């Protein structure tokens, strides 16, 4: 049993819901939120900016020495760092952005992140500003991720779409 609820059950181990992933996590406190990162962790907007704005900017504080010690990550890459005051730890995943040509062959390697987690909180990659279609994120998550997944969709009206038009 765990904390999270009012999610549709989709799959063995993916599960939904309408909320700001922002939101969610102040209630749970998950053992891990995945944010929706870009290569060098610069949270301007968007999920990140979103998660970023509720820590205070401890986040990208947190952030940018990462980066000054390590270099960039890949995209599909990810790292672990503190989840602040959202969760125990954030799980910073790198989607392709197709806003910058990035190859959308690369969202189930970033999906296969996940699996190295049991229980997450996290978002579909490649959304919201990211531009992928979150039909096809949804898809690729459900066929990649093997451990326990509760997605946060923001738009109620894509929400709805997601669900109506899952398969
Ligand atoms: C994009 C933005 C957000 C967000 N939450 C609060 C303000 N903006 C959440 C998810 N995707």
């Amino acid at each position: 049993v765990n904390s999270f609820s009012g999610y549709l059950k989709l799959t063995d181990n993916v599960y939904i819901k309408n909320a700001d992933i922002v939101e969610e996590a102040k209630k749970v406190k998950p053992t891990v939120v995945v944010n929706a990162a870009n290569v060098y962790l610069k949270h301007g907007g968007g999920v990140a900016g979103a998660l970023n704005k509720a820590t205070n900017n401890a986040m990208q504080v947190e952030s940018d020495d990462y980066i000054a010690t390590n270099g960039p990550l890949k995209v599909g890459g990810s790292c672990v760092l503190s989840g602040h005051n959202l969760a125990k730890h954030c799980l910073h995943v790198v989607g392709p952005n197709v806003n910058k040509g990035e190859d959308i062959q690369l969202l189930k390697s970033a999906y296969e992140n996940f699996n190295q987690h049991e229980v997450l909180l996290a978002p579909l990659l490649s959304a919201g500003i990211f531009g992928a279609d979150p039909i096809h994120s949804l898809r690729v998550c459900v066929d990649t991720v093997r451990t326990n997944v509760y997605l946060a969709v923001f738009d109620k009206n894509l929400y709805d779409k997601l669900v109506s038009s899952f398969l």
